[PDB]
Order: structure tokens, then sequence, then C-alpha cells
């Protein structure tokens, strides 16, 4: 579709990077029992202390050089520790004299690294790669990582060291071209590699959405990039426009964007596999492109109204899961990615508070705050997600601010109608290392959104669990399928680091895969 | 006349109800000295106790049944107290050998049941009508009750049994007997209720209809159509005419809206000699977001804004008993400046100055005081008409709610006799207000450096009266009184409309 | 007695001046007919035009050539009439004398309000301020009647008056008057200076810093008065009021450094007592708002220095009363006086106290100090067997969003009561406006576990629901009740009003 402009300077597509200088590493893999080579660029053992915290440093593997061995002896290597995050350079002449770097990162003193801890180690080991024109790492693992772990370690690292400079202009300014590993048991890790890869762009690809800014990343622009995506990977694709919404009856999802200047998009992905179906899955993505607040403004001190290009992120995840999906190709499934979207904005056009509309399953809604317009949108998807006739469905959604008070920025929360989703959904989460916890829907709650004049209230007045609350309202426009919700409105985008996570991504496809 | 839509599931119509099941129920006043009969359905006898604080229940009426006579001696009565809203309900065979059901209600110690207490005991009946399946209701009166309080009874008797189910996706009585001393005074009083009671009812479902289906097209459509199903003159001004007559002040607090302005004019002329013209004047403000002065700040209450256009519905509600009571000798007059207050490209500025249609230039402190301008232009265009009495309602200022509260309206203006006769109004009809102050020393505060005169004051902190010196100054020469309803027109425990006005206005015009 | 200190640099005692120029000022009055003459100091001339902002023009007869010639249509109608405009000249009289002479416009309404006079007034003062005069003369070219005659007197002496007693780093000696009817006048000369005085007695206590005026120091000066006038007097102290049981007033109180002091002071009339009256006050030497601390922004802790205006009031009526001496009554001046403060020792938000009447009362604000002093105070003055109980209280800040800066509120249990409130407003030119106790609110006051709530937690008209509050502690006496928080302080003028104290003068004359 066009995308409407105001000015001809407004943009008219968002930009992304396909090609990844990550994706032009070429990744080799060693089992430390047949010894390090140790030669151009930077050499980086991950070393611990078991036991002993902030303990000496000690190399364990075997190094296939006279020079670096003599250097790497533990006599000389005391006087360093493996606090968690530290890191050392070493310069030195190699058998061929030949100068090389050497070093190592702090993996502290505990010898079940969580998946917090990697992210200090790799931060570290990404401050090396920082401002230094390698042109080959070298990592060596002498710590004990599952498979799972090292493929998060891979995807962490191609992540931080990925930089966005797609909106950099007169402000710029080498990436190594070779990734050697070493690890014992070598040939039973390499099949993590591309994984790893793959869940990295798909990661990367959703924080490029979500870092894209709201003039760059409205409705017509983002469903556009999601054709474009199934295009590149031979998906299903169909993107639903404001009349066939009107048919559907979509009241809810509707209002949202009246006062818009762009159109509301349904996005609808499909990957089905060349076997015999087994399993059908919705995921459902929230996909407001910018959250204004509606006439209930972000004017609030602390309302942050200058995050909400954010608020697309559970659909960027659904998006990404969906490059993750349609690129690993599972077998005998069938994948619906779906995001209702639109802008929340002020106008003459817009919904107001009182409203009452009505969803395309009939039921009447009182607004009660426009500005809880997320659960409207993802009312009208997940009726159209039932519809389709699925085992699983599957919402991600950055929802409430009330997560940041519940579970803080680490984890997302997660709430459901049937178990077994809710478990299948924690165990994705830790084979993704994305860490979720489950949160229950309290149907005490529920008579708080009794309507005096609607089907059902939008908001309570009473309870201050909105979190809860707004779980309560979704599973009313679920009839019967299993039905999972995961709120990431706490871990979606970095604060300190200022930028996106691309939460929800490998934690989707986890799901996707192990089912 | 068309609404304007954004989408095409946008409503373009406000969904109205005309005959409710209360219509739908025979009523019947008996004479109590003849006995009460009881049979069918549920009978429930107002009782009290005077002197004695929860002193024992008396049924003292006679009943026709020896049974229900039986049941109900003093003896068996006598656990039973009269506390003002209890309720109990009784199962017992007839001399027809037939299952009956009887109870009482709670009528208190106080010999003159007041306005609040006869609306205890009257909620406290409808929940015994709620819950069960019954086919008639008897109630029979062992408490003493003018004809106004008796009115009253029935009013707020169909009016908090009646359910608005309008907006609902996802059994009335048919019967209702009364028995009462002096019952042939009190019977002309029951069809007086019923017209009050939709009247009332009829104001409400347009304040409870939410601002997208209530706008300022669909909302002056509803009058067009009442003034049709009634006889009344209509003239619906549009953008053009009002262009015409220069409402500016009107005209500059809609421009942020998708909605063209409508001012609605209804007029109800009796078929004799007209010894009095009344123009009553409804603030129509179909959703108030505040302009750029939006409301954002704690307490603002954003989401209750479709009622400011309760002073409108006020004024039709009235128009409704007006059209069919039909009084005689009068000439009345409906107005209501309909327009809606958004926040958009084209709506109006903080700092803007605009001119009223009587050439006073307005400079606008606050576009959140934007009922008081739709009213200047509604009052110059009412005293235009040549009437006796200007009477505007509306809701107007949110410092009525730290002043007289959710219970009393408050009244201002510039004549003692017709403040007297709304309080008078009030007294008959049982809608409460109390007279408020236009205090002439808070004038100068009003003053503007550049236009005429000032829309909010400086310094002075009592809105509910520096809005009332400023509707003063767009009545020149007649008889003007302002009621503000901001603090009693939603029933905030109920979550409901009060549709209050309705009844006080018809008594206005009618006495 | 002995006011505790801090420090030996803390005030032992409040400050008051009793002998104040506007006491040393000879007044005269004489009519307008047989012509005014103009020989020494300003001569203004108060003047209409019945239009708006209209020429000024001088009907009366000036025995003096020159100021007449001065005073000619042609050279008045350069000026106007607008309401609290003025002009003044200097120039030699016939007898080649300097004189000042100028006007005062009065607008283009016939019957001047009391906000107008006041207006009128204000800029007469100005003129006092910055003009080294001998000598006033008024010339009376508008009507008023004799109420508004003594208002004009008694705002001009307090407007004149400066308070200067915490300043450390020329007033005039004559006022003459020219009016119509001059000798139906002449009465209200002395009860205007006595009214003056009386309020501005009360300005002075309103006005004193929270650390000269205490509760001790307060109660100290009230006996200081009362020995002056020679009425009774009666301070409780804590010992007495704990055998009283004042649970209310006392729980209040418990954060200060002051112990609490109850005033009660008593004028009798040697005539046979037909009429026994209660003025009650609020007497809140400071109001921080205890532990419900005033800290939301426009809650003005910086002012609450005000929040004994009520006992300011009562001692200001004292005085007048006292003077003039009235005739067939007894009136009792009462103040449970005290200091909200925040402290270990302080009451806090959620305690149970008990009302001296054995009423238990849930604390739901410790800033709502007022009604609960005001609790045992009611409970006191019905002890004594009186016929009327009027209470007077900074008590409301609700009080600015209904009636505002210059209308009082009055709350009542008795229409004849509250009607001669009414009439004394209308006659001392103090307004003050009617306002209803809703029963329909009581509901919300229905504690939980006490007998009774302090405070709504609900309804935000706190007027009402604060009336409804001293309406439990009033059995079977005449009372109203006058909320005096949005009136007291002259906030323009950055001053007290003394407001009330001619209010219930002209209540207990009358
Ligand atoms: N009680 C009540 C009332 C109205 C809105 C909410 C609410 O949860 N609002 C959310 C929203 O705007 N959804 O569209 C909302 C608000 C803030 C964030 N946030 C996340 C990170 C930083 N801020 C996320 C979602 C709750
Ligand atoms: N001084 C000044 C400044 C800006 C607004 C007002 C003011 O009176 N605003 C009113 C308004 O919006 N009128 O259109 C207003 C405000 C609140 C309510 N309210 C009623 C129930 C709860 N709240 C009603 C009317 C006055
Ligand atoms: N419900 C409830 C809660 C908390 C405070 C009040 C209240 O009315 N408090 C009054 C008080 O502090 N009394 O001691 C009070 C009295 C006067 C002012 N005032 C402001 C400016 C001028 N005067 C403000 C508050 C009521
Ligand atoms: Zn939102
Ligand atoms: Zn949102
Ligand atoms: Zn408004
Ligand atoms: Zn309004
Ligand atoms: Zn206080
Ligand atoms: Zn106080």
């Amino acid at each position: 579709s066009e995308v409407p402009q105001v000015v001809s300077l407004d943009p008219t597509s968002i930009p992304i990077e396909y090609n990844t200088p990550i994706h032009d590493i070429k990744v080799q893999v060693y089992d430390i029992k047949g010894g390090c080579n140790v030669e151009e660029g930077l050499t980086i053992f991950l070393v611990n202390n078991p036991g002993k915290e902030n303990g000496p440093v000690k190399i364990s593997s075997k190094v296939n050089d006279k020079q670096v061995s003599e250097f790497l002896k533990d006599e000389n290597m005391e006087k360093f520790n493996v606090k968690l995050g530290t890191s050392k350079h070493f310069y030195m002449f190699n058998d061929n004299k030949n100068s090389v770097a050497v070093g190592y990162v702090g993996c502290g003193s505990v010898a079940d690294l969580s998946e917090a801890d990697m992210k200090r180690v790799v931060l570290s080991l990404v401050t090396m790669l920082h401002d230094n024109k390698l042109s080959k790492l070298t990592v060596v693992f002498e710590i004990n990582v599952d498979k799972n772990l090292f493929r998060f370690f891979l995807e962490t690292l191609f992540y931080e060291y990925m930089t966005d400079e797609r909106f950099k202009s007169t402000d710029k300014n080498e990436y190594i071209k070779h990734l050697g590993v070493y690890i014992n048991n070598a040939d039973t890790y390499k099949e993590e590699v591309e994984k790893a890869r793959v869940y990295y762009f798909g990661t990367y690809y959703a924080s490029q959405l979500i870092a894209a800014p709201s003039n760059y990343c409205n409705p017509v622009s983002l469903s556009n990039a999601a054709v474009e995506l199934a295009q590149k990977l031979n998906l299903e694709y169909k993107i639903l426009g404001v009349k066939e919404l009107e048919e559907l009856k979509m009241g809810a999802y509707l209002s949202v964007g009246k006062g818009s200047m762009y159109p509301n998009k349904f996005i609808h992905l499909t990957y089905k596999s060349k076997g015999d179906v087994k399993k059908k899955i919705a995921l459902v993505g929230k996909g407001i492109t910018f959250d204004s607040g509606g006439y209930n403004l972000k004017a609030a001190p602390g309302s942050m109204i200058d995050l909400m290009k954010f608020d697309m992120s559970g659909c960027a995840a659904v998006l990404g899961c969906a490059y993750c999906v349609g690129t690993l190709k599972p077998e005998n499934v069938e994948i619906h990615f779906l995001s209702a979207v639109c802008e929340n904005m002020v106008s003459k056009n817009s919904y107001r508070p009182g409203d009452i509309i009505t969803a395309s399953n009939g039921k009447t809604i009182e607004v009660g705050n426009t500005d809880a317009e997320g659960r409207l949108t993802l009312a009208d998807a997940l009726v159209y997600a039932e519809k389709l006739g699925v085992d699983y469905i599957v919402d991600i959604a950055t929802l409430t601010g009330a997560m940041l008070y519940s579970l803080g920025t680490s984890y997302a929360g997660v709430f459901g109608n049937n178990e077994e989703l809710i478990n299948k959904i924690l165990q994705s989460s830790k084979t993704s290392n994305e860490p979720v916890w489950w949160l229950p829907i309290i149907n005490e709650y529920r008579a708080t959104l009794n309507s005096k004049y609607a089907d059902i209230n939008q908001i309570s007045s009473s309870v201050k669990a909105s979190s809860i609350v707004a779980s309560l309202f979704l599973k009313e426009f679920v009839q019967n399928t299993a039905w999972a919700h995961i709120d990431i409105a706490g871990v979606s985008w970095n604060f300190k680091a200022r930028k996106p996570k691309g939460f929800g991504v490998r934690l989707l496809t986890e799901f996707v895969l192990n089912d």
C-alpha cells in the first residue's frame, strides 16, 4: 500500500538491514582435546574458578605453541582473578615469530552460569571487540555450558556486536570476518551455530522494527515490511484493510485507529509444512505503532510517551518468529502469525472515553480509558485467531506498565486458560533462555469488569492489578481454545542500553519447534 | 441531518425506547377504607411507628381475608421493627386455600418522610421486585404522604425499576395495585407520574448514551423526532444559519469536532391567550474533552463527560412532559446550542478572542470552560425571542461538588421572584435546589486587557459564581435564572444518570 | 501563664497596641446645606453619575471663591466617576492658605454595596498615606444609610491604620464630614470607633506570627483584655480539661510544646438577664496539619497563623460588647486554644478518641483538627444553659470554591438564629450567605469502629460534611456555624480583615 504523507519529506518505508556483517562471519568450531592454535586476531579464554570466588586464573586447554604456553602458565596468570566480567589483554610473539593477541574473560566462581551472567560475560567480550580493528576472534570455553547456553552465547554475541546505524547520517564510525570456537565435544555443538545465526537475525529483525521511529514505522509501512518478509520466505500472507475489517465487524480494533492518518492494516502470515499437519498454532502480537494514549493522553509524570514507538514489540517478535520458522522450516505444523496494526492518536476522529464499541464476536465494550487500547485490538485479533481453528493461541504484547512493578525488566509474565500450554511456554523459556514467569488470572476480579450499560468494561474501576484485569478481559474473547498471554511491557526495551531487546522471538520459535 | 462517520461501524443514531415495560403496567388505586384483598402476586405494607425508633410492626389496615388477618396479628408482627429500609417476605395460604406472598417495608419512625428517605423506601421495594418473577405488585400505604410525595413515590418506583439494556448484547410486573387513604385525589397523580417518569427516563437515555452514539447530529435528530411525535414547532439551525446569526462563541467550541454544530429550537404554544413566554436553555456538549486545555489532571473524570449534555437532556425531557400534558396560557421555547469539544488542528486555542452574537468580544483563558460560551450565544438568542423568563440548566462547573455536593443543584440569577419560582418548583418536583449568590465583587476579575471580557477569572476560585457572572453579561433586560447540575446529574453510586431537572422545569412551566 | 521557650530569643507575649492614632482623630459632622468651607488640609468629594464612566460634577456649594472656580463643571468634566478613580490638586484658597481638593469616583450605581464602598475608601486612604495632611474632609454627594455610613468610618479607620509592631530597622488629627441630614449620622461616629478597634484588635491577633501568638500567650492576652474591660475570666489548663474529659480537643494539642488553654470570658449585664449567648471561636494558633501535613501545592502552610481568626473575632467582639455594654444579656466568649504540630507525641491518622460527651471519634485526617477542638467547645457551651450558640471558624478550605473570598458561609439547626445572623450581616456589612446542612450526607460519617467519623472519605462537600459533624455535639440548643476560612485573610492586601467582630457584635446588640 501507499504510505500517506503530510509533507514530501515524510518517510514512506521502514529501512531494514537483511545482510548484516554478522552474516558474513565464517564460524569454525574445534575440539579442545586437539589443542588451541593462536594466530591472527584476538584469542579469548572463558575462565572461571569453582568454589573460590575471585580466585586466580588458570588455563586448562593445551595451546599448540611453546611461546604462548609459557606465557599462559599458571605461575604467570595467578596475578589475575576470575571476577565475573573481568577482562585482560595479552601481547606476545608465538613460535613463528609473529605477534599474537590473547586474553580472557572471567566467569566468576559459580559452575553454572545463568542467562544473565552469560550476558555479562558477552558484554565484556564485546568491549574487547569494540574500538579494535580485528579480523578474527577466537573463543576458548573453559567453562561448562549445555547446548542451549552455548547457542545463547552466540546469539547474544551476534546481537550485542551488531550496531544499528540505519538513521545515522553525519555521525557514523570494521567487523570481524572469522570466528573460531574451541570447546569439548565440539561435534555435539556444531548444530547450534546456524541455529544461533538464525535466532540472531529473527531477534535483530524485530529489534530494527521496534527501534524504528513511528514516522518510519506506521501501520501501512509496517504491514508492507511483513509482505516483503513473507515474499522473501515464501510465506503465505494476507493484509486486511479497513473495508475487509468493517465487513468482519472488527469494531474494537477499528475504533483504536479511527484518529490516525494511517488506515488500519491486519497482518496475516501463514507457514504451512509440506507434510501432513499435526498441530495448528496462532501467534498474535500487539501492533500499536505509536501509543499517545488517545484522549487519555500520556501526560502524567513517568508515562514515557517518547518510548511509545515500542508498542508494536509483540508484532515485531511474532514477525521475527516468522523469520526463524520460515527459515528453519519445521515439519507437520501450520503457524499463523497475526497482528492487528494501528496507531492510537488524538484527533477529531478519535474514539472517546465512555464510547461503547462492538467487537467481532458481538460483545459490546465500554471504553473507560483510551490508553488501554491494546486489549481492544487484541480482542478482535483473538476472535480472528480462534476462527482459524487452531490448537494453541498465544499472544505477546506490551500491554501493561504494571509489569514493571510485578516482574520488572528481566522477566516477562505469562497468563492463560490452559495449564499444559502454560507449561509449554515455560519450557520454551528455559530452552531459549528468555525468562518468563507464570502469573495468575484471578477470577475474583472479573466482577469489576461488569458494565452498567455495555456487556463488559474495558478497564476496572477498583482493582489496581491492571496486568491481571487486562488478562481477564482478553480471556473473554477466547471461547474454547487453549490460550496464553505474554506481557512484555517491562522487558521489551533495554532502558540502560537505550535499545530494544527483540524479546519473544527466540521464545516463540522454541515453542513452535519443541511441539 | 446525516451523521458523519469515520468507519461504517460507527453508529448513526441514538437508540431510544419510547414504550417501556413501565408503560405496560396497569395501575389501580383503591381506597383503604374498604379492605385490602391479597390473592395473586406480592403484597407489601408500607409501615412505620411514630415515636419509638425501632418500634414493632403494626398492621392497622383491614384485610379482606381471615387467614391473612390471623397471620398479620400484632403478636405475630411484634418480632419485626420498622427501621427505614427494612424489608421482609411472607408465605401463607388465604381463604381460597391459595398460596399468597405478603411483606412489608420499614418506613422509619418519623411521621413525615423526606425525599431522600422515600427513595430509600422505594429502592428497598425495588429490590423485592428484581429477584422475583412476580406478575403483580400491591402496595398498601400505612403512612401519611401528600399528593406530591405520592407522585414522587410512583416516579421513583418507575425510574429505579426500569433497566436500560439498549447497549447490552451478551420479567416486569403487569399490574400494580395501590391502597391509600383519600384515594380519589391521588388517582390523578398516577398518569402524571407516568409522564414525569418517562420525561426523566428519556433524559437519562440520552445522557447514558455514549458520545459515539449521542453526537451533535444524532441528538438534534432525536429532538426533531421527539418534536414530530409530539407536535411542537421545531427548527435546527445549521452552521450556515449560525454564521448568519454571528454566534461566534458557540461556533468556536465546535470547531475541532467532526460533527457540525446543531442549534435545537423547540416551541410549544397553548391554544389560547399566552400570558407567559418562557425560554428553556440546556447546555448540550455531547462530549467534553476540554479542548487543548485537555482533561488530563487527576480527578478530571473525562470518561464521564458524555453527561455534559445533561442540561439539554433535561430540557428535552421537559419538552416531552409539556408536550404531553399540554398546559394552557403559555409559550415555551426549548433551546440547546449543541456541539462537541474536541482536540484537533481545527480546534480553538487558549488565548483566542471570539465574538458573541451580541457583539461582545471574549478572551478565552481556558478551552475547558466551554459551556458558558455556548450558553452565552444561546442566551442572546433566547432574549431575542422576547420572553418573560430565561432559565438555563447545565453541567457547568466542577466546583458544585465542593459547594452543594451530589444532592442539591445550585441556582443563580438576576431576579428574586424568578428564583423564588424555581425554588418553589424544586419543592413540588422533589428535585432539591439551593440558592447561591452572584457576587458582583468578583466581576472585576473578568475584565480583559484586550477583549471586552474574560471567559474565566484570574483570582477567584469560586467558579460556579464566576461562571454565573459571565452568563449575566449576556442577558440585558430579562429575568434570568441559572441552574448548575454538574454535581447532581450523575448518580455515582448507581453508575447512572438521575435525569435531574426534567420534573423541576415541568413544575415550573405548569405552575 | 508562663510561656515556654526553646531559646532565650523566643517571644513570651503578643505585642498589642491599644492606643492607636485613630483614637486621636477629632471627628466633626456637618450638614451640606449651608455650603462647605475649605480652609485646611484635604477635601474630597464622593461623586457618582447615575452614566457609566460619566463626567465628574460637583453639586455642593463651596464657601470659597477659588475652590469654587476649581470645582466648576468645565474643570470637573475632564474627570470621570469610574468606581475608585481619584484626582486631587494643591491650590491656594481665598485666604492664600494651601489646601488640597479632589474627588473619589463612586461609579454609576446609586446604591453602593459594601464591596463598592471599600474600593472608595481604599482610594481615599491612598491619598491619606502619601500626603502629610493635618485634616481630611469628606463631602458626601452620594446616598448612604446610617449603617453604610458607620461602615465607611470603620473601614476608613481600619485601612488607614498601619500595623508596625514587628518593624525594627503623621496621621491626620481632624476628620470632617459634610453629609445631608448630618444629625442622624453623628451617633454612628463613636460606634464606628469602637467597632474599628474591635476589628483592629482581632486583626492584631491574627497577623501576629505563631511564635508570638501561641496557646499560652493568646490566653494571656485574653485575660489582659478581660481585666481592662472588667469581664470575669477563666483559663482552663490541661488538668481541668482532663477532668472535663475533653479528648477531642486535647488530642489535637498533643504534639505541641505549648499546653492547651481554654479561654472563657463572660459579660453579664447589670439588668436582669433575658438572653444568654455563647460565642465559640476556633483557636488554632498554628495549623501544620499534623501528620497529614499541609504539603500539597496550594495548601498555604505559611498562612496558617490565621487559624485562630475565629478566636480573634470572638475576642474582638468581647471588646465591643464590654465597651458598649448592652443590657439584659449574658455573653460567654469561648475558645479551645491549641497548636497542631508534628511530633512523637502527636495524634495519628486512624486514632479513635473520646469527646467529653462520650462520643468516640475515628480520626481520618489530622488536618481536620478544627472540628475536633470545636466538638468539646460546643459540648462545654451547651452545659452553660444558653439560648444561642454561635461558632465562628476558619474550618474548611472548600469555602474558597463555594462562596470565595468575600462571602462567609453560615450553617445551623435553627431557622430563626440563622436569620438573626443574616440580619446582622446586613447591618454590619460583613457579607454572609446561608448554606444548607444536607442530612443525606450524614451516613458518610458512620464509622466502622467508632460512634462517628471525623471526616468523610467520599463526599467532597467538605463544608457541609463538617457542619454535620459539629451538629452531633449540640443536643438541644439553637446553634449556628460561620465558616470564615475563605474571607478571613485579605490575600490581595496581605493582611487580616478581622472578619466577624462587627457581625457578632451587631448580633448581640440587635
Ligand atoms: N490502569 C491502567 C489504566 C490505563 C492504562 C493502563 C495500562 O496498562 N496502560 C498500558 C498502555 O498504554 N496500553 O496501551 C501501558 C502503560 C505503560 C507501559 N509501559 C511499559 C513500559 C513503560 N510503560 C505499557 C503499557 C493501566
Ligand atoms: N475556572 C475553571 C477553569 C477550567 C474549567 C472550569 C470548569 O468549571 N470546568 C467545567 C467544564 O469542563 N465545563 O465545560 C467542569 C469541570 C468538572 C466537572 N465535573 C462535574 C463532575 C465532575 N467534574 C464539571 C464541569 C473552571
Ligand atoms: N476532608 C478534609 C480533608 C483535609 C482537610 C480538610 C479541610 O477542610 N481542612 C481545613 C483545615 O485544615 N482545618 O484545620 C482547611 C481549612 C482552611 C484551608 N484554607 C486554605 C486556604 C485558606 N484556608 C484549608 C484547609 C477537609
Ligand atoms: Zn495505551
Ligand atoms: Zn498500548
Ligand atoms: Zn469543559
Ligand atoms: Zn462542559
Ligand atoms: Zn487543619
Ligand atoms: Zn485548621
